[PDB]
């Protein structure tokens, strides 16, 4: 089997991407944030505290003839941005782009933190990291990809995120028309539950490539590119007037600037992030200070190849017995 679904930016900055997902019988379509940095499929629901729902579409398990309470199971998750959610668990039929999994754990939110409530465009998350990170207790549950894998033509999914435009998530096949050149594959460590890999270095603009190992995670659920302070300082030093602002929470730059590109290494291959992809616009409405799309990971504990980096590539998440990642230009 295969599936193919379009993913759409939630706003003019590409802060996140939403993909329609069919849950239950008859189908209830919710727009979920596909997140290769976490491993829970959770949704706003008829159980979510009413004051914490503000415009989202909800899953109502009582209206699904295939929903079943997973008795005793609870979940609770905290994300790197400080947001969180928790609740109980149903199993139900879940389809993405024509690919159907029966018995998928659908984690129904009873509580969500303010950032989720405040984003009316995201109805929940669909985790695509390794199932060892799934938070359901006392019986850990599998991701949608893990459940679908055996049925797929090939045990893979691909992320093809657009810059200011829709893109595609494919399951079970690699669309050879969706990228240019060849795909370069690189090793993955699953030890932390992430799609964790080692970039071979970087360049700033037209500068020379610096060969240096940068361990990090491929995370579709993180907006920006978070890298070591040395790398980030070298990038922003090429932008007149750029500075790190403790009050804003990262590097800012004059909105009048033209930003240089940023290149990262994948083995001997190179992925080029155009300068425009690094512009996240005014820090507040009408400001002439703009927020940078490359930020330091020094306070995180891990480097994160988020959407800024991934949208410059066609990315293969290879879930073979030994997982690997592939990157191609596009």
């Amino acid at each position: 089997s295969t599936g193919s679904a379009t993913t759409t930016p939630i706003d003019s900055l590409d802060d996140a991407y939403i993909t329609p997902v069919q849950i239950g019988t008859p189908a209830q379509t919710l727009n979920l944030d596909f997140d290769t940095g976490s491993s829970d499929l959770w949704v706003f629901s008829s159980e979510t505290t009413a004051s914490e729902v503000d415009g989202q579409t909800i899953y109502t398990p009582s209206k699904s003839t295939t929903a079943k309470l997973l008795s005793g199971a609870t979940w609770s998750i905290s994300y790197g941005d400080g947001s969180s959610s928790s609740g109980d668990v149903y199993t139900d039929t879940v389809s993405v782009g024509g690919l159907t999994v029966t018995g998928q754990a659908v984690e129904s939110a009873k509580k969500v933190s303010s950032s989720f409530t405040e984003d009316s465009t995201i109805d929940g998350l669909l985790g695509l990291a390794f199932s060892t990170l799934n938070t359901v207790s006392p019986t850990q549950q599998k991701t949608f990809f893990d459940n679908a894998k055996a049925s797929l033509d090939s045990p893979v999914f691909t992320a093809d995120l657009g810059y200011h435009a829709p893109g595609t998530y494919n399951f079970g096949f690699i669309d050879t028309t969706a990228y240019t050149g060849s795909i370069t594959y690189t090793a993955v460590s699953t030890k932390q539950g992430f799609w964790e890999w080692t970039s071979t270095g970087y360049a700033v603009g037209s500068g020379t490539f610096k060969s240096t190992s940068i361990d990090g995670i491929a995370d579709t659920g993180t907006t920006l590119l978070y890298l070591p302070a040395t790398v980030v300082s070298a990038y922003w030093a090429q932008v007149s007037g750029a500075k790190s602002s403790s009050s804003v929470g990262g590097y800012v730059f004059p909105c009048s600037a033209t930003l240089p590109s940023f290149t990262f290494g994948v083995g001997s291959a190179r992925i080029v992030i155009p300068g425009d992809y690094i512009d996240f616009g005014p820090i507040s409405t009408g400001s002439s200070s703009c927020f940078g799309g490359i930020q330091s990971s020094a306070g995180i504990g891990i480097n994160i190849f988020g959407d800024v980096a991934l949208k410059a590539a066609f990315v293969v998440f290879n879930g073979a017995t030994t997982p690997t990642l592939g990157f191609a230009s596009k």
